[PDB]
């Protein structure tokens, strides 16, 4: 699907910032990696909300209450992924500013913890996403 392509890209880039190899550590220091982690954000919600709408067009008629919460169930597991991909920016904006605060001093410590956090961060939106997935699969049922 054109929005699992998007995330797709969006969790390579990301596993790529997760090496914090020489090149990451260099544009985590510049606004490149919050700026490009941002329009792969935005583009996977914008297919997400164009899917749905899609799908919306070839529905099995259910009751109106059930289509209602099975509608509001799907946009709620939609905010939990583009408040995932939120927070894996925040965190990133974060370490920034701490590694400006040292001025100047080793950043080897910030980067182990910083490591260890993406990593739990990364398996909530990794979660998250096939939980979005099942529910948009039965949706039109
Ligand atoms: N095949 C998957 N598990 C999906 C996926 C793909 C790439 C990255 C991520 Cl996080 C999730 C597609 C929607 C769930």
């Amino acid at each position: 699907q054109r929005w699992e392509l998007a995330l797709g890209r969006f969790w390579d880039y990301l596993r790529w910032v997760q090496t914090l190899s020489e090149q990451v550590q260099e544009e985590l220091l510049s606004s490149q990696v919050t700026q490009e982690l941002r329009a792969l954000m935005d583009e996977t919600m914008k297919e997400l909300k164009a899917y749905k709408s899609e799908l919306e067009e070839q529905l099995t008629p259910v009751a109106e209450e059930t289509r209602a919460r099975l509608s509001k169930e799907l946009q709620a597991a939609q905010a939990r992924l583009g408040a995932d991909m939120e927070d894996v920016r925040g965190r990133l904006v974060q370490y920034r500013g701490e590694v400006q605060a040292m001025l100047g001093q080793s950043t080897e410590e910030l980067r182990v913890r910083l490591a260890s956090h993406l990593r739990k961060l990364r398996k909530r939106l990794l979660r998250d996403a096939d939980d979005l997935q099942k529910r948009l699969a039965v949706y039109q049922a």
